[PDB]
């Protein structure tokens, strides 16, 4: 089997991406948010604290012939921006793209943290890092594409996020079509859970690359890039005006500026995020000051390559019995 789905920025700014997933019978169509760096599918629901929903649009198990509550289960989850969420779990059928899981775990959402309840557009998340980090109890579920793998055509799914426009989720298959030039694969190391992966370099705009291992890991659920102070530092040394601003918490620039291109290797392989991609607008309203889309990891413990580096390429999740990651130039 395969799926297809297509993905859209939540706003202007590309801030994440929803993609519709079907759950239950008849189905009820939720928006989530496809997060390659956590294991949870949970949903706003009739469960949820009722002053907690503001606009999002909720799951129902009473009204699906095929839910069915895992008894005993709950969860609990907090994310990198201190966002949190947590219920109980059913089971239910789970589609995305035309391909179809029975059995998936549901998590149910009886309480979420303002930032969600804020966002009227992310009515919840489905998780696709590996299943060890999934947080139900007392007994872990897996995630949908652990579910589905056995099924899939090639037990891989691909993300190709756009920039400013809608991209693709596909499962089961690679679309030879949506890139340029070859794939290039790289090793991954499931150890802490994550599709982390090691770079092998970088450079900022026309500047020479720099050969040195960065790890990190491959992050759809996380808007920005989060590399090490050294090489935030010699990128946005290189805009007039750029600054680090404790009081807005991290790196901004003039919005007069035209921002340089940063690469990064994949193996002996470059893939290149334009300067556009980087700038995420006035840090308030009306502002001159603009907010940078590449910034510190330090204090985060780990680097992540967030929307703003995969979106700039084909990126394939390869989750074979050893896993390993490509990308390729689109």
């Amino acid at each position: 089997s395969t799926g297809s789905a297509t993905t859209t920025p939540i706003d202007s700014l590309d801030d994440a991406y929803i993609t519709p997933v079907q759950i239950g019978t008849p189905a009820q169509t939720l928006n989530l948010d496809f997060d390659t760096g956590s294991s949870d599918l949970w949903v706003f629901s009739s469960e949820t604290t009722a002053s907690e929903v503001d606009g999002q649009t909720i799951y129902t198990p009473s009204k699906s012939t095929t839910a069915k509550l895992l008894s005993g289960a709950t969860w609990s989850i907090s994310y990198g921006d201190g966002s949190s969420s947590s219920g109980d779990v059913y089971t239910d059928t789970v589609s995305v793209g035309g391909l179809t899981v029975t059995g998936q775990a549901v998590e149910s959402a009886k309480k979420v943290s303002s930032s969600f309840t804020e966002d009227s557009t992310i009515d919840g998340l489905l998780g696709l890092a590996f299943s060890t980090l999934n947080t139900v109890s007392p007994t872990q579920q897996k995630t949908f594409f652990d579910n589905a793998k056995a099924s899939l055509d090639s037990p891989v799914f691909t993300a190709d996020l756009g920039y400013h426009a809608p991209g693709t989720y596909n499962f089961g298959f690679i679309d030879t079509t949506a890139y340029t030039g070859s794939i290039t694969y790289t090793a991954v190391s499931t150890k802490q859970g994550f599709w982390e992966w090691t770079s092998t370099g970088y450079a900022v705009g026309s500047g020479t690359f720099k050969s040195t291992s960065i790890d990190g890991i491959a992050d759809t659920g996380t808007t920005l890039l989060y590399l090490p102070a050294t090489v935030v530092s010699a990128y946005w040394a290189q805009v007039s005006g750029a600054k680090s601003s404790s009081s807005v918490g991290g790196y901004v620039f003039p919005c007069s500026a035209t921002l340089p291109s940063f690469t990064f290797g994949v193996g002996s392989a470059r893939i290149v995020i334009p300067g556009d991609y980087i700038d995420f607008g006035p840090i308030s309203t009306g502002s001159s000051s603009c907010f940078g889309g590449i910034q510190s990891s330090a204090g985060i413990g780990i680097n992540i390559f967030g929307d703003v580096a995969l979106k700039a390429a084909f990126v394939v999740f390869n989750g074979a019995t050893t896993p390993t990651l490509g990308f390729a130039s689109k």
